[PDB]
């Protein structure tokens, strides 16, 4: 005796009447350790696992108004250290309100924790909160490296918004050789023998994993093991307008229009004026897509997974139809667009959960052009911009427009470029 | 201009007119060398990448009629050490012929190439055939693990066909020994700081990893960090009979059937009668399998990806009604059940990248009871007993019946279990 739910489609019995994980980052500065913790949040927040990121950073600088010098953190510096420790706890605090009353899941704890004593510290307070703990350590001492790093994220800091290149580059420097006398790297074959942990070694050159306890550790270990730094582009833009667009039908399979094709044509003309040495043409399978890709005379490779969301029962139909076909359906969506699931067909979140390898494949390559869908195309656009699942089936992502996504700092940075062609509009506002 | 294949419904250009991998093993006997060459290879077939285990020792048991003992292996052995490279390189001949010329793309060289000097000449060999060379080394001191391996898999080897345990076990000892002085491990720090490797260490416990080459090798790492050895059981079986079942009809979401009902109560009695310490249950979203787990008073989890292959347009259709109302399709279908996918609907091929998730939490899981669906069953069970794609659409998955599949030797053991209840038969030979 189930009945189905009305808005996921999901059976439950009719009434009628995984412990938490706190994340560890371990490092010297300008290690990556905030890159890391914000792209592992990015990511895991998208495939629905509740992620929080604590930068013990930013409690320093809320408690103490505007900075100084790297003579704060100085070992002999008394005061700092109680101030950073109030720090550190403070944030522990709010690890526990998360993880305990706040409904999440993994919570990562972003500092350099570069001695046995925090860690330790941390240790006793997951213990304590029945908690798990996984670390994460970056090492890396390449002066190349961790120089362009103080130069892309340091430099520009708020801490430094009155200080210039020379000056801030010395100081950071300093700050730097504060916490090295102290600091004792994780060791996985004596000490911490026990711990559950991976070791990111030259910006994930080298990597040495010890145990792992759940899947959930697991994943973040295979996530760290395939992204990367080297620079380079993603681009993302849906099929020529087709058939379809024009009936305004939804799904279906379709070929493209006149115009469809001409977009295809300058799609052509932009990839060629990009000067890319070298690009990867992704399409899903339906018609639309491949059409269009092969207009850029290029070898391209189809995706099952970036097929259109399905539509169920609805395919080929106009929102019209729906609407007065199916009234109740039609209004169960635009209350929770997300989560709803076509009638025998999928949701947002079947979406995100079939696009998982399709992200995974992105962070392993460099430049990658994927022609895909509406729906689709929002479930990646809201991964590298980091859109709730609230706003992610509402972005818009209209016809004939290229999103050029460039890595930049902790993010991504992105790009409109609509090929000037004309097409009609498959966007639609909440209502 | 583009035209949809019949079988497997792809868009290809109408005409009208990825470096093969060579896995190599590396470490002392009875170290799960082989036993992780076959499990690797068995996965990586069912995910679709045509792989092949070439075991040296085999060539060697060609070679050499009947065996010996450990003289053969012993260094000062002049004329075994030629023999036995003999056999190395036969097998990286038949590895030529099938990376290059018989369309296989994963190579696995199982053997215990254990010297600086074997791994060297491999690399040459790959150097000059356009591999790469990616190698996996099993390091584990644990006398009680060897002495532990030496006893499942080695004093029952073809090579002990007239020992008894007390002598098998003593020669595979001197065995070891013999490998041993000239033992080099891999040096990811030094001498290997090049190569492409994994080290798994204690059985799991530790991984060091170096480098990844491509998505391939990083698959291939996940895997190995997820499967174990620790014994559990795996049991899987349909949903209850339900009133499409009855009616002869094919997909849909239908609920059990009177019949259907009393399975799912004996199922609860099996279970309760396994005396499992602890026991996860998995079913996909469709009513079915959902009573059926409900009839166990426990705890279960609803996966999406274990609902029933979709039938697409033929979806509540009886087979008859297939066969007269979409005749062509009814046939392409037959002719290539594997491959074969419904209109707007799916294949078994599609099953399988759809469950490969499924099978990698498996993996990671101890005890599992799976209630799931005809296809999606086969599917699961064709990686678990290594069965091609072309008998996975026909293997024999019954109403009503339990399959225990339990860990053994380099295998998995099947125990089919009918919980002795009517049903009707939804099993249908190729015609
Ligand atoms: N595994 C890794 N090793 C080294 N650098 C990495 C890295 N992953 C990312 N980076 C680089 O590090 C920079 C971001 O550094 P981030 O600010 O996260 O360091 P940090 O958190 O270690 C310093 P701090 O404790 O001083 O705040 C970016 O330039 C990024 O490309
Ligand atoms: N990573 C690992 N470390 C140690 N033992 C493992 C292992 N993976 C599997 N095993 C165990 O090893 C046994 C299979 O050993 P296998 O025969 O594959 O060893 P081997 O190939 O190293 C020996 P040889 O070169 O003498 O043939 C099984 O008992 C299995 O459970
Ligand atoms: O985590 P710890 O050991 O308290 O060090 C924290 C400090 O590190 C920094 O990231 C500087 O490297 C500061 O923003 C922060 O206050
Ligand atoms: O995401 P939305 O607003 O529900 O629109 C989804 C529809 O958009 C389309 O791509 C048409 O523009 C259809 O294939 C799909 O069903
Ligand atoms: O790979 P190598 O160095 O030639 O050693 C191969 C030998 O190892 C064995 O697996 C025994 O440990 C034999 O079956 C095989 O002939
Ligand atoms: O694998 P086959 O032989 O095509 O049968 C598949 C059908 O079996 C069923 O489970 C019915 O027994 C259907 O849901 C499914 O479409
Ligand atoms: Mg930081
Ligand atoms: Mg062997």
């Amino acid at each position: 005796e189930l009945t189905q739910s009305r808005v996921q489609k999901i059976w439950v019995p009719v009434d009628h009447r995984n412990s938490p994980t706190v994340i560890v980052m371990v490092g010297l500065p300008a290690r990556g350790k905030t890159y890391i913790s914000k792209k592992l949040t990015r990511y895991l927040n998208w495939i629905g696992v509740p992620t929080k990121v604590f930068n013990v950073g930013e409690y320093r600088r809320e408690a103490v108004k505007q900075y100084s010098s790297y003579n704060f953190f100085r070992p002999d510096n008394e005061e700092a250290m109680k101030v950073r420790k109030q720090c550190a706890l403070a944030a522990l605090r709010d690890v526990k309100s998360y993880l305990a009353k706040e409904g999440g899941q993994i919570a990562v704890f972003d500092a350099t924790n570069t001695t046995r004593e925090r860690r330790h510290m941390i240790l006793h307070f997951a213990k304590e909160n029945d908690f798990k703990a996984f670390f994460i350590e970056s090492v890396c001492d390449d002066p190349t490296v961790v120089a362009s790093n103080i130069m892309e994220v340091k430099i520009s800091s708020p801490d430094y918004k009155d200080c210039n290149s020379a000056e801030a580059m010395d100081d950071f420097m300093k700050r730097i050789s504060c916490y090295e006398a102290s600091y004792q790297p994780l060791d996985p074959d004596k000490c911490d023998r026990d711990l559950s942990l991976i070791k990111v070694i030259d910006v994930g050159r080298r990597f040495l994993v010890n145990r792992v306890q759940d899947h959930i550790q697991s994943r973040i270990v295979y996530y760290l093991m395939n992204i990367h730094v080297q620079p380079r582009t993603i681009y993302l833009c849906r099929h020529g307008e087709n058939e379809h667009n024009l009936q305004g039908r939804i799904g279906g399979d379709s070929g493209l229009s006149s115009r469809g094709k001409k977009f295809a044509s300058a799609l052509s003309k932009f990839v060629e004026e990009q000067n890319l040495k070298d690009l990867r043409v992704w399409t899903s399978q339906l018609k639309s897509t491949i059409q269009t890709a092969e207009a850029l005379r290029l070898p391209y490779e189809q995706w099952k997974a970036l097929n259109e969301i399905d539509a169920g029962v609805c395919e080929e139909l106009t929102y019209e139809e729906i609407r007065d076909t199916y009234p109740e359906e039609y209004a169960l969506r635009e209350q929770d667009k997300y989560y709803y699931r076509y009638p025998t067909g999928e949701s947002y979140q079947d979406l995100v959960q079939r696009l998982e390898p399709v992200i995974m494949e992105l962070e392993r390559q460099e430049n990658v052009l994927v022609i895909c869908h509406q729906a689709v195309l929002r479930c990646l656009l809201a991964y590298f911009l980091d859109k709730s699942a609230e706003e992610m089936p509402y972005l818009k992502c209209p016809l004939h427009t290229v999103l050029k996504l460039t890595p930049v700092a902790y993010g991504c940075r992105v790009e409109s470029i609509y090929l000037n062609v004309e097409s009609v509009c498959t966007h639609r506002e909440r209502s």
